[PDB]
This record gives C-alpha cells, sequence and structure tokens, in this order.
C-alpha cells in the first residue's frame, strides 16, 4: 500500500491507554530537534493539516544533557504552565545549540525575562506543585513508549512516525510527507 506499517510509522508492540492524539517528544539539547523545530518547522506543519478536534501536546525529555537536560524540563513544564511556548521555544533552542549561552538554571530563567514573563511570575511557576505536576506528566508519557530518541512524534499512542521511512529526497517535500502521514494516522 501508500502507507505501510514498518515504513512510514510503527506499530507500538505495547499500545498507550489514554495517551494524547498527537505526542511529539524534544530535547532542547538534540540538533535533530533544533532542524525540525527551527528549519523544518515540523510540528507547526502537522498542526495545519490535523483533523478538527485533534490537539497537538509537545513534550521535554530528561536523557539528553544531564543536570541541565532536566531544569529544562521543569522550564519547558513552567513554559507550558504559562502559555509561553511561542515566546521561548525559539530562543531556547538558540541559547542551548547556537550561542551555547544556556549554561544553568539562572541563564533559563534569563530567557524567560527577557520575552517578559515577569521575574515573580517565572519563580513562583517553577516552584509551584502545578509545574511538578507538569513534569512528572512528561516523565510519564515518555515512559510509557518506552522512549530512547528524539525527536519522536506518536498518534494515539499506537502509531510511532519513521521519518527514516519516508520520502526524504527533498526537505519541504519531507515536511509534508511526515504531516500527510500524520493525518493519515490520526484517521485510522
Ligand atoms: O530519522 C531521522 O531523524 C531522519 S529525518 C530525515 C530527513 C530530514 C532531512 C533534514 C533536513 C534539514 C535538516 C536536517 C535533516 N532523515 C532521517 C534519517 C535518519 C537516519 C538515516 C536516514 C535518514
Amino acid at each position: 500500500a501508500q502507507y505501510e506499517d514498518g515504513k512510514q510509522y510503527t506499530t507500538l508492540e505495547k499500545p498507550v491507554a489514554g495517551a494524547p492524539q498527537v505526542l511529539e517528544f524534544f530535547s532542547f539539547f538534540c540538533p535533530h530537534c533544533y532542524q525540525f523545530e527551527e528549519v523544518l518547522h515540523i510540528s507547526d506543519n502537522v498542526k495545519k493539516k490535523l483533523p478538527e478536534g485533534v490537539k497537538m501536546t509537545k513534550y521535554h525529555v530528561n536523557f539528553m544533557g544531564g543536570d541541565l537536560g532536566k531544569d529544562l524540563t521543569q522550564a519547558w513544564a513552567v513554559a507550558m504552565a504559562l502559555g509561553v511556548e511561542d515566546k521561548v521555544t525559539v530562543p531556547l533552542f538558540e541559547g542551548v545549540q547556537k550561542t551555547q549561552t544556556i549554561r544553568s538554571a539562572s541563564d533559563i530563567r534569563d530567557v524567560f525575562i527577557n520575552a517578559g514573563i515577569k521575574g515573580e511570575e517565572y519563580d513562583a511557576a517553577w516552584n509551584s506543585f502545578v509545574v511538578k505536576s507538569l513534569v512528572a506528566q512528561q516523565e510519564k508519557a515518555a515512559a510509557d513508549v518506552q522512549l530512547r530518541g528524539v525527536p519522536a512524534m506518536f498518534v494515539n499512542g499506537k502509531y510511532q512516525l519513521n521519518p527514516q521511512g519516508m520520502d526524504t529526497s527533498n526537505m519541504d517535500v519531507f515536511v509534508q510527507q511526515y504531516a500527510d502521514t500524520v493525518k493519515y494516522l490520526s484517521e485510522k
């Protein structure tokens, strides 16, 4: 067929009950994730093709970058709690990988301050149990799919995107094939 289990996607042996509809995992330490977000804009092109009533979830992971990787997962939780993802995604990717000016939790915090999140608002979120819960949520979803690498994307806790089994020749073609595959999967 045109879409095949094992080709553009794979099928989890242990499907995940109740998982988010479209679930993306990334790390601000992950160079391929930088490309996905800054150059390919995968998340946004997937969204632009998703059926109505399907929501996209994006979680950070701990397994890259050691101590700072874990701080970034907490900072992504802060970004979600405040709803400022679109304000800090780029400067976090660039601070970690382009300028390499993010070396500590304080440098992470500076990015939010520079984006206009007030210092008191960031600190209260950072220390909140709402944020502790979002951290564990991100960790649980990654654990549930036994996530070893990023970037990754899952649909309905059943299908894992396989960007290698796609037509990877052209890149704009690549993005749209990735996005059409997610649409197809979300329609199964
Ligand atoms: O598995 C993956 O992550 C992907 S994604 C992709 C196509 C993206 C092209 C591109 C454009 C701009 C910047 C970076 C990359 N190819 C692969 C691949 C991986 C292992 C072996 C062969 C192919």
